[PDB]
């Protein structure tokens, strides 16, 4: 009957900085997969409790979104490319995880998660 509290996107005693690799998640990553027809269900945190999956953060116990990876980015929140691109592996993943194959929601983070590596493929090298 209750969902958890959204991750942490706001933090001013973590190192942060700004780097190409992270312009480049946002500017290109990001933006390619949140304008992409299947991007809604990934948009923000999954709400449980409307969709009636009691069950979703007892099995899900590191969840991650897209919206959560927008504050991120726009917030300068991430030390390094790694840590942003270990959001969005761990939001494919539990995609996964929670479902069955061939699932619509799986199809969906599928279609993604392949523009996703398309994308980090082509990310500059630093600096
Ligand atoms: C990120 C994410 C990961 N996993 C799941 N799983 C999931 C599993 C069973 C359901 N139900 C169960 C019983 N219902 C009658 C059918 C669907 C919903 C979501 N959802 C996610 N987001 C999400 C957000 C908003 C909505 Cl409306 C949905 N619904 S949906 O998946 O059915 C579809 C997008 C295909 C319409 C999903």
């Amino acid at each position: 009957s209750m969902n958890p509290p959204p991750p942490e996107t706001s933090n001013p005693n973590k190192p942060k900085r700004q780097t190409n690799q992270l312009q480049y998640l946002l500017r290109v990553v990001l933006k390619t997969l949140w304008k992409h027809q299947f991007a809604w269900p990934f948009q923000q945190p999954v709400d449980a409790v409307k969709l009636n999956l009691p069950d979703y953060y007892k099995i899900i116990k590191t969840p991650m979104d897209m919206g959560t990876i927008k504050k991120r980015l726009e917030n300068n929140y991430y030390w390094n490319a790694q840590e942003c691109i270990q959001d969005f592996n761990t939001m494919f993943t539990n995609c996964y995880i929670y479902n069955k194959p061939g699932d619509d929601i799986v199809l969906m983070a599928e279609a993604l998660e392949k523009l996703f590596l398309q994308k980090i493929n082509e990310l500059p090298t630093e600096e």
